[PDB]
């Protein structure tokens, strides 16, 4: 199965979709680890049930401490991990989809406009609206503060990430253990039951590890987000500009007659 | 299994249709994430069968107190908590549909026509019947009308869900446990069964929690709905007008004359 | 799952395509929850079965009671409650497909011809067959009776769905649980077995529930089908033709003239 | 699930193709029910075991018995039943293939030249080898026997079925209980196992109801197919013509030149 | 799932296709119908053990015992039946597999030759290369001696198929049950374990009904063969050049003049 | 299940595709039918557990012995059987994949360079730089080693199947069992435990006859590989070029003006 | 299920796309077959729970015993295996993913740059811009780089993953089995329970032996890609151009003029 679900993964800057994909592929891919392997071992809790005690008389045991794990605070984590690493995921997520429709729109037809107006440059030398239009767009911020925002939320996300995956995986080596009270209601007066029921959860071995890989992706995908943030430092016929320009050499790619004149200016 | 739900996920108005897709979409994804777990775990309820009692005769109070919950309200939640947000999703899903068949087919030509007739000002000057007709919009409130009702449904939609959620997620702490006696017809006077069986209640700790998630994202769209309501805040050669504007500012990306005029207008 | 089945459902006239598509919707919608829920719970049946009785005697006498359900009558229905309720779903799917093959061809051929004659006229008084043809429709009566007949099944279905989740919820309250005997037979005589079973139904009080809203949904549904009846409430250069001109109107999205000559009529 | 299956129904004459589709639909969505609900009620059959035997002991009858079916004759209808609808749908559904086959060749190249041959009428006066060529096939038995052939077998399938499902549905009422003697070979000496193990036959209650639905689809369709073989009571510028003539009439839709000339003929 | 499998199948010679297709798609079917019906019922074999034999104990005799098939003749049969039907319809397929790389290169060719040639002969009358080809390939006997290979082979394994499910049916009803001893090495000298556990085949019965309807398909399949081989009973501007001729009749459908010249030479 | 998988089979040399789809296509089948009746009896392994052990004592013997079976021989062959399989299968596609990067582009240039001057001949004839190319691909031994050793080491790894098979086969009927002991480290001191557990590989006895199919298959696949070797013994207006002229006669059914000039040529 | 995976993978240098194929490939079908055998055996680990432990109580130190790995260096190895050969699969995959971002772009303009300026020299000679533009590529490295990154970071991988196989395999034989103590906490004290119970892994044995396939792989495929270093060992009208030509090289397939000047060149 894991073959099935790793093929689709193998079978706007690239640097920042790779961030994104990367950030958000990587917590899916270890969240369908988990389930792969849980659904293979088959339960996530169990219960030291007496020998006394009937095969549902040990279920009710484990299923009602599962839920009680609400009633001490990383037992609580542990239930809901792979909901946590969901919600990062989706919270890595949105600045894309944000981006897509706040920014994807004004961008596309800033970029054509520009190609085709240097292709009309390049043709007509062999044979200035833009610069005055892109000298504009240096003196506008309104852009840039989109492109800002989305890599600031990815950042922060990320720390969060860290930081709670840090506290999540110190910690977690200690609270595979719990002791589990089910002397509730008119059963708490039952003799016949123990006063605790002593409950591991199983899942948590696998979750410990599986933070640890998350933990250092994301250490390591922390400076590249920074990076992104460097602008400035990242082309003869801290504005919006530099961010156009820097859009414009991802698009190099497209403009066919750039290509001509760069080995042209390199001959020369 | 989740990254195989999330990836569809991840690989009119935009802000509307994010509200819309986010108002129908987290809910799924919520229902989603509690039968993945849910069918990890196996079953909804458990009950301390006492220890004579057979696994079938264990199984047969489970089942009899799942039914049982409809003979203390809360515990009428916690068994139909699905189909309710099931049906939020669906309550959210229908300002969509209704607005597809309803507004839709009048807007696209509506649209085409005013596109049309821009560009063949913008050829016309380089070389008012719209005016006039978009002038008559002003005059309309019949289209607006049919956004207003779209977003009202939505909004009073998400209200009830808001308010349902909340009556929810503040009783659900304390109702993980009933007391479920099955001791009904014959078997009313069989001493061998207990009067009561305590039963928990396995998903309420989830759902618990999963009500707490939407809360959150619905309280914060609830502001996100209200701002498409301040539609005249929300371009030489609350009027159905101003909705036609707003519209036309979402389709700006497919005016090619605009874009050039529009750079012509910043350069002057 | 559920989400996998909903997406589907998110990502002639449309009033009537839309009441025939909930129609057939909902109920296949709703029988896939109950399902969805049952394979959750895992079986549709319990019974008391005595403490020695072994797993498959217990699980004899459910099997057998689930059998015996038709040897009182709310009994029968809790157990096919499901094809009923597909069975509503196909009635109600009928008329449009009966509609599809007895009506749209005939439809089809007679548009396209009005559409191309409206045109002719439009590019001609620029530079009355059509018009005598339809006069001629206002005397005919046969294409009514195929609309008349789909709506007036579709309405008589609804009725009758109406009517049996009414007796059907109403009932349900108190037809959960039933006395099952199984001797029967060489075991008529086995002293070892009680007399009765008490067996309960679990699905009984999902299905009761589904079919609230199922009831209510119908029941808003019945005066939007009574409505598509007042046809003639319902355009220079109960007649067939007031059918024909309600489907010109919902395809005035097409008449690319209608659209101009709809902007100089309403500036005039 | 049944959502998935009946999607997939909802999202040559008509009238045949219909009574086809539904001849063979019907009872492939039956028999698709039936196993839906026997994966979720677990078993076909259950025995009282003794509540000496184990588990596999218990199993054991219930298996063995279920083989046992074949060594009383209602008894092995219900086992094989499913099969018996599967036969019926394959033997109604070859009249259809064998017709693709043998017929549908023949009548693409008549209709395609009937067409072009009417076309060319049309354009001609508007500026009798068809003729001729339909006077022969008036002559001509080759064609309309092919048709017989397709109803006739459809036909005589149907009222097979009806019978057959009459006879089932009729004794399903007194045939759901059977003694099964497990004592065989070895075993036959074995004073620890009953005589005979009463089993019950779980699914004939969902079959016995499903033939009844069944069996009125054909009885209801028998004459829809006797309608067909009424052929001559089924057009200015029993023969194999009037066979023609009938799909002439199905393909009237394609006839461009016939719908003005209808027009014109209506008018006049 | 039987319609999933059934739909497929609902939604060169056309004679040869069928057959071929037949006597393929037949078996395979009544393989998956095996498969559906073993996967509802369990397991493939239950035996008789001790009451005081454990679960696993049960378990171990059922799967030994279904090992020791093959430690009479009949019992190993059944094991593998399953195997034999697809071994039928993999030797059935071979001929067609082997005609398409084998025949089908060398009949497009010469197919599309003809047809031009053809052509141009009505388009030239109208205003011998082919015939003297053709004529020479009437002495050829190179490719009917491919046809008669892939009707005689699938001719003779349809003739094994028969004799092989005529001995397997007959032999059927006497092996559904055989004795087996699970005393070897060690525990041959166990006294807790009987001498031999009864154990009974549960899919026999199946197996020996499907075998049935499949000898009955191909003993009408067989007469259907031979006819094929009846090539010279089989178109004015036993040689190779029959079967072209066959051929050119199954190709009619492509040639447009001669159906044309048909109605021509029909009139006259 | 097996239809399933068999209608995908169902619905460069062609004898050399067949050999290595046969080949490879023969063993992943087999592996495929191992599972599917595997899955269906649901273990491979079973243990005669004491009756004094719980079911997870005695599913421990089952696993624990399946893992000993490394700790003789043949034991070891048929725990990781469907690997070898499996391997085969690779290995056999490797000649297939390595030729597709290795000679396929060469070939696919060679090829089409050779048709149009063909056809330019042919062209200028009606109205020699092949021939010299051709003419020193004779002198050139480079592509037919790429060919050799395609079939060299497909040959190859089918004579080690059929040997592997060979003793798999002869030894498989004697080594279905075999004596496991647990008793290592703690519980090697344990005398509750029996020294020996007989257990009884349950899979065995379907790959022996699996692997008698494959060795006939392949023993018949043998001498088709090796007909592949007597290249020289396989065309007017052992060299690479007598391995073109065999890729010329498997292509000739592209050569449009071959298939003319043949005609020509047979009258002639 | 193993040919479901397989034929997806039977139905940029090229040797580089293979060797990263290859070592991706690999282990994602071994971690699958591992996946596919271990649901077909049911668990991972087992435990000699004492005769007296109920099944959960046995359920519970398996599941316990499982967590407790973490809690001597192997057994945790034998835990994540799959997850270790899952990260090795990613990492061998990062200098694909990589590469098509960093140096496809590049390449794929540089190389059509080239081709065509080839063909026009082609087409004028028959009737040196690109000549200096490629000598001084000569003069650059930084796209050599690019490569020899990749390279070298697959290499490394596969180095390290040889090393950790090498000493997973190594140390396999040795530690299929631990003692695993659940008395903790509470039951630290507990009487009844074995001071440790013998707990052997299953799937050891299959991830022993998987291990050997994978170093074998490796192991051959180390040379080949340090075969990739030797570019320099690797076509009249250490340097990044030595690259280029290497692409070159495998881009000739696109090279129309290419073909016919080779065979001149050949005739010549």
């Amino acid at each position: 199965a894991i073959a099935h679900l790793a093929t689709e993964y193998v079978f706007e800057l690239a640097v920042d979709k790779m961030v994104t994909c990367i950030a958000v592929g990587l917590p899916l891919l270890l969240i369908s680890l988990a389930f792969a392997q849980e659904i293979s071992i088959g339960t996530q809790i169990s219960c030291f049930s007496p020998s006394s005690f009937s095969w549902r008389q040990a279920a009710f045991v484990d299923s009602y401490c599962w839920a009680a794990v609400q009633q001490n605070l990383p037992l609580w984590l542990h239930k809901f991990f792979p909901y946590i690493l969901l919600l990062f995921a989706i919270l890595l997520y949105l600045p894309a989809l944000f981006w897509r429709f706040s920014a994807a729109p004004h961008l596309c037809s800033d970029l054509k406009f520009i190609m085709e107006e240097l292709d009309k440059v390049y043709n007509r030398a062999i044979k200035p609206i833009v610069e005055q239009y892109l000298k504009t767009k240096k003196n506008s911020s309104h852009l840039i503060m989109k492109y800002i925002s989305c890599r600031l939320v990815t950042f922060v996300v990320i720390l969060l990430a860290c930081i709670y995956l840090s506290y999540y995986f110190s910690l977690s080596s200690l609270s595979d253990e719990f002791l589990c009270s089910i002397k509730s209601g008119v059963l708490k007066n039952d003799s016949t039951i123990p006063d605790r029921f002593q409950c591991k959860l199983i899942a948590v071995g696998i979750f410990q590890l599986l933070s640890l890989i998350n933990l250092i992706v994301y250490a390591l995908l922390i400076p590249v987000v920074v990076y992104t943030f460097f602008i400035p430092f990242r082309i003869i016929l801290y504005n919006d500009l530099s961010l156009y320009n820097l859009f414009l050499e991802e698009n190099i790619s497209e403009l066919k007659s750039y290509k001509c004149l760069k080995v042209l200016e390199n001959i020369k």
